[PDB]
């Protein structure tokens, strides 16, 4: 019956700033006090062993003993990554602040959380960095919520807008974790630029169905888009696969303001979204930071997210409640992809 929020983060261009305001926000606006204040725990390399190669657990801990030079030549070796010498230690403490979430939540001590971290993880991979995470948070997270809580099936929802295609790689072949990411594509000219970011990579082997890529080809998506997206794609699958537990790559550069995002969700769309995401796996959900560009847009984004994860009323949405056309290809083609492995998407 509490909510329960982890904030070691800053010691580590588009900043530690991005989650100092939130917290100062969530302070101002009365929703930090509202909260179980949960201590952050250090990764451990068996944890990280879960999901990561031990020769890349071996190089990223070697990252704090090298030079500047040492930094940056490996640096560019990964696409889109800075390296300091810090890193490595706040990464440690990035996947453990959602480890620690989980505890609390799968032993009912608590009912759901938020993380708000530094560095990002879902698109980190086995054995690379890449856009700014190390470790991947959430892929950690959730083969720890099996091994150590027993789950079964975990379900992995990624508004950011992003596509985590290191959470994708890490699960493809993997029935027990689904994963979702609803993100700008725009036929592959938005980055990462991957072709297996469309709704065609529906998994492999006996993976197959538990992978759903749902990819915007039009800028300014809204409110209405997601929601239409999530009645109609995710929840339907959600219901059918019945996880035992929901973890949110909760980034908010979609959220309207957002300098490189392009999309126009207003931030009270993410009550709505959360407060669906509730009821699933007897509401036992935990988010975790992931990107977000606008200190403002971000802030207010969690804060959005926030209000629902401590069951305050959903607000009053802006905008239409209709999505767009250019929003319903996308998902129409996403539900056609899926359509042989999901009963409830058969209507
Ligand atoms: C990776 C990312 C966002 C990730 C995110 O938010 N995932 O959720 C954005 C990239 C495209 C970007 O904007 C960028 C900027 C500068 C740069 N260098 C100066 C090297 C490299 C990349
Ligand atoms: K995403
Ligand atoms: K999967
Ligand atoms: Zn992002």
């Amino acid at each position: 019956t509490g909510t329960g929020l982890v904030y070691v983060f800053t010691r580590f261009f588009p900043c530690p700033a991005r989650v100092s305001t939130v917290m100062e926000m969530l302070e101002t606006e009365g929703l930090l006090g509202r909260c179980v204040q949960v201590e952050a725990r250090a990764v451990t390399e068996d944890e990280l062993l879960l999901v990561h190669t031990k020769e890349y657990v071996e190089l990223m801990k070697s990252t704090q003993n090298m030079t500047e030079e040492e930094l940056k030549t490996l640096a560019e070796k990964y696409d889109s990554v800075y390296l300091h010498p810090g890193f490595f230690s706040s990464a440690c403490l990035s996947v453990g602040s959602v480890l620690q979430l989980v505890d609390k939540v799968m032993t009912s001590q608590l009912r759901n959380g938020f993380s708000i971290n530094r560095p990002p993880g879902h698109h980190a991979q086995a054995d690379k960095m890449n856009g700014y995470c190390m470790f991947n948070n959430l892929a950690i997270a959730a083969r720890y919520a099996q091994k150590r809580h027993r789950v079964q099936r975990v379900l992995i929802v990624d508004w950011d807008v992003h596509h985590g295609q290191g959470i994708q790689y890490i699960f493809e072949e993997d029935p027990s974790v689904l994963y979702f990411s609803v993100h700008r594509y725009e036929d592959g000219s938005f980055w990462p630029h991957l072709k297996e970011s469309d709704s065609s990579s529906v998994g492999s082997g006996a993976g197959q169905g538990y992978n759903i890529n749902l990819p915007w080809n039009k800028v300014g998506m809204e409110s209405g888009d997601y929601i239409t997206a999530f009645q109609q794609l995710l929840l339907p699958v959600a219901y059918e696969f019945q996880p035992q537990l929901v973890l949110v790559a909760a980034g908010f550069d979609a959220v309207i303001g957002d300098p490189k995002g392009g999309m126009q969700v207003s931030p009270e769309c993410f009550s709505i979204l959360t407060h669906m995401l509730k009821g699933v796996a007897q509401g036992r959900l935990v988010l975790a930071l992931e990107g977000g560009y606008n200190l403002q847009s971000t802030a207010e984004g969690v804060c959005a997210s926030m209000r629902s994860l401590l069951g305050d009323p959903c607000p009053h949405l802006p905008s239409s409640g209709a999505p767009c056309e250019s929003a319903l290809k996308s998902i129409s083609k996403t539900i056609s992809d899926l359509y042989p492995f999901w009963k409830s998407l058969q209507t």
